[PDB]
């Protein structure tokens, strides 16, 4: 408690001195309250007019027009500390798991350098305003670094004054460049050296890309074994406990001098004990602190979430093989099966997952997985949409398997090469795409995203007739030359201005170990779509008559935003499809 977090307490009362009060009226039962002080603020969704001009049939489908307007009882929730034989399944599993990701990797320190670079080129680091501008400016500025060390001679002693959140199924804790840096410094290496890589974790898809994905799940599925399972957790942030959190701090245990006091810093004083400022109507800021729950940069949360859920779904694995008989109480003999399990199949059963953070799917050995619950339970790690004790209904088919907010069909291309390419309901696509995040967008700009959503169709979502028109007259509408950008930044091949076929050729074909035949694809009519009442099922509107109009008329609408953009150097990607091509 507040001999670690009242310097951060302190700090906060005196920049507020004219404001302080003791509110006794605060709604918080599971956060710990300090004070209040006075403030006065809130970024909504606005609609893109490229995509929108060129997606008319979807202005009448309220799927896709409701996504574009507009629980904190889930934060102020409390998790129970597991039992001992949880506790100790979970401390010999991670033991192992940080041992096995650490056989082929060296923790290391990540740069300033590499932080300016990763600024100057926009990853979503949430930051905050204010002092300088954007993040752009404070990276230049020698001030900063001066305020950046004073904190990290701070860390060392083992002490911590400006490392505070900002609150705002989606809660997001914003911090100031400096503390997000010394996060960055002491834990970047899993991301940034790719811990969580499919060849050094196993269970782990981080950089795999959503061309990936259905290979991979598919390759699961072909391991002897029961269904497929792929239970969500509800609010899985919420659900980390402080057993979860120290766990997690065992990899400090493969660091050495600075860096491992560095990064136990971050544990000990941001992660396991956490300040916290939130705005309140009846405005005042609350000043709150809490142990437990996931509260890290976006980047490190995706690392420690897939390690905890790499753990978690080891030991309801080994609950299905009956390894360990009760959770109450781990016996002598008990922890040397879990040990040699580990020792004797641990690489095995992590082979048999595809975890990407909170997602997972698992084919078990068997269907005893499916009613093995008394772990998953007991680590906090509820299951969301079924009753706490209800068996998991699994999957068949790795086709009808959800994951990372897709299922993966199998398609055969006219040459018999086979696809396995991601899919969604077409709505949602469509929708996402029609909205961009923040203001002062120029009329350029709004065409460049429109760009982007537009590639991204072409390479992921070719085999859904509507997107490889829409991208088509998007890419035909937007000047041939102007660049897609995005403001938040799966690997992005759809980011570039090379030609869309060949990008697709060396991401489908060059680059894609499941491809034994190399001949590559001279035409977008050699790319298959999916069977035409699979493209009904999955969201495709072929067959409506506000569709025809669309297509049969598509030139009309391409000329409609051309105009509006102006007289640029524009081509027509239209015959580049059969109905077009004359
Ligand atoms: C059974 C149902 C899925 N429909 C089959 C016939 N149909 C077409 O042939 C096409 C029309 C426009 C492009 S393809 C529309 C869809
Ligand atoms: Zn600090
Ligand atoms: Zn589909």
């Amino acid at each position: 408690n507040l001999d670690i977090i009242g310097k951060r307490i302190e700090k906060i009362k005196q920049e507020h001195e004219t404001s302080w009060h003791y509110d006794q009226d605060h709604p918080y039962k599971t956060w710990a309250y300090h004070g209040s002080y006075e403030t006065k603020q809130t970024a909504s969704s606005m609609v893109n007019g490229v995509v929108r001009l060129l997606t008319k049939p979807w202005d009448i489908i309220p799927m896709v027009t409701q996504m574009a307007m507009t629980f904190k009882e889930k934060v102020d929730t409390r998790t129970q500390e597991p039992k001992e034989g949880t506790k100790k399944l979970m401390k010999i599993t991670a033991e192992w798991l940080w041992k096995e990701l650490g056989k082929k990797k060296t923790p290391r320190m990540c740069t300033r350098e590499e932080f300016t670079r990763k600024v100057r080129s926009n990853a979503a680091l949430g930051a905050i305003f204010n002092k300088w501008k954007s993040a752009r400016e404070a990276v230049e500025d020698s001030g900063f670094w001066e305020l950046v060390d004073k904190e990290r001679n701070l860390h060392l002693e083992g002490k911590c004054e400006t490392c505070v959140y900002n609150m705002m199924s989606r809660a997001i804790w914003y911090m100031w460049l400096g503390a997000r840096f010394l996060e960055f410094e002491a834990l970047g290496f899993l991301n940034e050296d790719h811990w969580f890589s499919r060849e050094n974790s196993l269970s782990g898809v981080e950089g795999e890309g959503l061309h990936k994905l259905g290979y991979i799940l598919r390759d699961v599925s072909k391991k002897e074994g029961g269904a497929m399972y792929a239970d969500d957790t509800a609010g899985w942030d919420t659900r980390i406990t402080l057993e979860d959190l120290k766990n997690e701090e065992m990899v400090t245990n493969h660091m050495e001098g600075e860096h491992k006091k560095l990064a136990e810093a971050i544990f000990k004083l941001t992660y396991q004990n956490k300040v916290v400022r939130v705005q309140r109507p009846t405005t005042v800021m609350d000043i709150i602190s809490r142990r437990d729950q996931r509260g890290s940069g976006q980047v490190v949360t995706y690392g420690l979430n897939t390690f905890t859920n790499m753990e978690a779904q080891l030991i309801r694995q080994m609950e299905g093989e009956g390894v360990f008989k009760s959770i109450q109480h781990l016996t002598v003999t008990e922890e040397i099966a879990v040990k040699n399990w580990l020792v004797r199949v641990g690489r095995e059963r992590l082979s048999r997952m595809a975890i990407s953070g909170d997602d997972c799917v698992v084919k078990p050995l068997d269907d005893r997985f499916a009613s093995a619950l008394t772990a998953l339970n007991d680590m906090g790690k509820v299951r969301k949409d079924i009753q706490q004790w209800e068996p998991s209904r699994g999957w068949n088919d790795w086709t009808q398997v959800p994951f990372c907010s897709h299922h993966f069909h199998e398609l055969i291309m006219k040459d018999g090469r086979v696809l396995v390419v991601p899919c969604r309901n077409q709505d949602e696509l469509i929708g996402r795409a029609r909205i961009s995040q923040g203001a002062g967008w120029s009329l350029r700009e709004t065409a460049c995203l429109g760009k982007s959503y537009a590639q991204m169709w072409s390479l992921m979502y070719f085999h859904r007739r509507d997107l490889r028109l829409a991208a088509n007259a998007i890419c035909s509408a937007v000047p041939s030359h102007w660049v897609p950008t995005s403001r938040t930044t799966a690997t992005h091949e759809w980011m570039t201005t090379e030609d869309m076929l060949t990008v697709w050729n060396r991401v489908w074909i060059q680059e894609n170990p499941w491809m034994e035949d190399k001949t590559p694809v001279e035409s977008w009519e050699e790319i298959p779509y999916l069977g035409k009442r699979e493209d009904q099922w999955c969201g495709s509107l072929i067959g409506l008559t506000s569709r025809a109009t669309w297509a049969k008329n598509i030139q009309t609408a391409i000329n409609q935003v051309r105009s509006l953009i102006g007289n640029e150097e524009y081509t027509d990607y239209m015959p580049s499809m059969k109905r077009f091509r004359r």
